[PDB]
């Protein structure tokens, strides 16, 4: 019942234990009794008094085994014995470590920084199912990064209107059609009538080109539907499906891992809604924490960020989160980072050079925005990237790629 | 493509439109071009240039029709035409209004304050399914508030250990056994073996007492399981099921509405994880926003807060959020607020007097904490409440209720 | 009839070491083995399903490697894969091996148990699956 | 590939490991190279030579960490790292520890004596369902 028992700065935690690192600021408590309480809460809570103490209560405790001070507050690292989790249910994990823990009156601020799972906890998660690898195999791109475009405007397109601009985009060299996070199903573009259409356009284009083309379609919605729509996307044959992991919810992603197990569907995530906590640096959940829970259940792409005036994104953090996603990790296969952030033909070389050929560059803007129309906007971006990778001067590339020249030349006429 | 078209402070929005009120602080933009962008983002995003504009793009726009300044920033109120939602999928609603909207570089802070749904959007939501009403009918309590206890410690109890203390708690007068937000299923207390047990204990106690007793059991976990466990709780007969709405996820709650439709299961929500955004007053999502999305899909109880030194909770906000939950609202039946916050026999009268007999008072502590053991702790709390309601002086009540006296007398020996 | 060998004996290899290979690592050495002239990939009696080589992800892979190799060679190639485990799973995994097309499935008859083999006869009836047995555990009495 | 690497009488095995105690009689091998082989067999078998060694092969090893002599033979106790089992499938467990292990030519006799499962292996088993209790 003593938040202090929950701390011991000396303790050494074993291979088979769960560690969560926290950022906090007490608020009328010793930095010890704050960090005590974070592990009271996240595990057997309190009480040591009246009724028969539960056997295994005693072994179910959490323990602060490091609390140094950092910035205007401190970092604790609390280690957790696995009798506290239900292995497999990452959703249950969070109830203890992302719960009431953020409400507790004794803290001014509390942020979840990162967490590491003992094999024994993580060998129960399938990891991505395609990873950078699988994805890579199937579309057919061994080296460059993957290119993908959400079309502007972002809604109200009809089933028809949608095919057309899809067709254009795939046609100049885009890899991935991306729907917009918001865009699911509407009277004028119903899901079912949509799938039926695009897929056929999709193939006609493989046929037309020689290259592969996929559509990160947006199955977000109550699980039932998300399932029902996945079974259709599987039907006309897509090896992909876009899901708003933050929106959509946890329990619900899980389930969907399994479903994509089943149909052989590559998940793409879209953090649209994360900004509600992954932002404030004193409180919340680090975009990394989350890029992890979720690489573990198994998403095969996630939006992280960029290298562009538009997303002036902490390149230290952006490269942390990235490098993780891409890193080995036992059995869990590597994820693709998704470069979202108003990018365009000219930012290619620096983007790359700063984040590896292993990216899904997403640049809706720089492409719909081409002066010559979306389809030369995709030739652009394509060339802008072939030439980056092969070393070649963007100004040289331009000398053979006219939609590249005019895109370069044009993005010139916009900044003064 | 002009964040300004997205504003018009003059506009008047019709019955059949969707209004979201925001709190924000620009960050290198006019308070107009900030609030322009919040409705660029939350609806057809940008662009008015190259390819065929989508018909209905034009009618799918959002519009700031009020932006006064408030505190160190401003309040916009953006109104939304329904061609933008997929009616029914509240989860899709949030992708537009709780999305990327919190990430946009031009704001320092952005908070979702409240939202109102035109009949036409809300007539597609079932509301609670039991509401204060149904719940009230079934347990059998027409007047007092409902009492419920999570047992301390909060984990590692065995299937057995659990029955016993359950038995005790129901036995002094508790209405609701509550599991702990964290507590699902574990080697030593597996779900299935748990349900089987408690229910029988539950009834034995109805039999023993004359009163009703239920168990807000905790079906949180991936949807599949949450479903599978709901079907069992339905099986041995419970009209209740506890779910961590914030954890668990949105899409996933939805689905579960429907499932509880089916089995005739009353949902109880537990915001454990909300503190990640519902806290910071400049950024996030107001506990009210959320108490709404979720009364609408239909939870029949939610944790809000209190009137006690322990949760020194903005009584203006706590009473907002409450009063809402309890308020008429067409077709949506009223929700019960859940009073969580280390409360105990002596805070009863003031608690009440400040929040109506219509509460589910949750006080795990004040009850397990009784000096005489948990079961007289429930007599306490019971009496503490009968006497509050009937006017009677707590010191008078004590004169006939010994476990009340000794609890009053004892909570005396703790504050100096 | 099916593998295609009317006269010689059938050749088959369990790879050393016998565990901890990944879904990947496994394809590669499979590929090699089929490639010099092996008929049968054999799993090891112990080798079923593990975090780093899960069954389902395994089947999907190898089979494709299997065929690529038929294509590459001109000869047939099969994989005495190891569906041992509680019946339910053994069934569920047989239905997949059937799925990507294998006419074989390795089972530890002594381990696995009797009642359980039986049932599986019938299941392989059904999918058209050739059983291979592995007496690993018999030495407890047959000695 | 050295049955000897599979032994170390000094080693100390952790909470999260699996121990099987054996009774045996070698038969043309040191009581060490007999008990080496019992853990070669029951885990990554053999070979350290030609093709790419599998990553986790190395961590999937078993290890004799006690072999005293007992009766006309000896008792080894081999401890096993869980990357070798498929948790839940006790049937798979036995293929490694009750397998070919009883056939190996280098032993005259081999008996499985007892085994202890680390929580982490046993928390995946439901135990009886009624026990003396329920029945009762």
């Amino acid at each position: 019942e003593w938040y202090l028992d929950f701390v011991d700065l000396n303790y050494e935690p074993g291979r088979d234990e769960l560690i969560v690192e926290y950022y906090f600021e007490p608020n009328g408590v010793s930095p010890e009794e704050a960090a005590g309480r974070i592990a009271s809460e996240s595990s057997i809570g309190t009480w040591t008094t009246l009724w028969k103490l539960p056997e295994m209560a005693k072994r179910s405790m959490a323990k602060v085994f490091y609390l140094e001070k950092h910035g205007e507050g401190y970092i604790a690292k609390i280690a957790y014995p696995l009798t506290l989790f239900e292995e497999g249910s990452l959703v249950q994990l969070f109830s203890a470590v992302a719960g009431n823990v953020f409400g507790m009156k004794a803290l001014k601020n509390l942020r979840l920084l990162d967490f590491h799972p003992p094999y024994e906890y993580l060998r129960h998660f399938k990891g991505p199912q395609f990873g950078v690898q699988g994805i890579r195999e199937f579309m057919g791109v061994k080296d460059r990064p993957l290119t993908a475009t959400v079309p502007k405007p972002k809604m109200g397109w009809s089933v028809e209107e949608y095919a057309e601009i899809a067709y254009e985009l795939w046609s100049g060299g885009i890899d991935l059609l991306k729907d917009d996070e918001n865009f699911t199903s509407f009277p004028f573009n119903r899901f079912e009538e949509r799938v039926r259409k695009l897929y056929r356009v999709r193939d006609r284009v493989e046929a037309e080109t020689g290259e592969t083309k996929e559509y990160l379609i947006n199955i977000t919605g109550p699980v039932n539907i998300m399932e029902k729509r996945a079974e259709m996307v599987a039907n006309e044959g897509g090896q992909y499906v876009m899901i708003d992991i933050v929106v959509a919810g946890w329990s619900a992603l899980q389930y969907m891992r399994e479903v994509t197990e089943d149909l052989g569907l590559a998940i793409h995530a879209h953090r649209a809604m994360h900004a509600a906590f992954t932002r404030n640096p004193r409180h919340g959940i680090t975009m990394l924490a989350l890029a992890k829970a979720a690489r573990m259940i198994g998403v095969d792409q996630i939006h992280t960020g960029t290298a562009v005036g538009k997303m002036a994104g902490n390149y230290e953090e952006i490269k942390r989160i990235n490098d993780f996603l891409l890193s080995k990790w036992e059995h869990i296969r590597p994820v693709f980072p998704v470069a979202s952030g108003g990018l365009h033909p000219g930012l290619m070389p620096e983007l790359i050079r700063l984040f590896g050929k292993d990216l899904v560059i997403q640049a809706g803007g720089g492409v719909m925005g081409h002066p010559d129309g979306p389809r030369a906007g995709a030739k652009a971006l394509r060339d802008a990237i072939d030439a980056a990778i092969e070393g070649v001067d963007l100004d040289e590339k331009a000398k053979s790629s006219p939609e590249l020249k005019k895109s370069l030349r044009e993005v010139g006429l916009s900044k003064a």
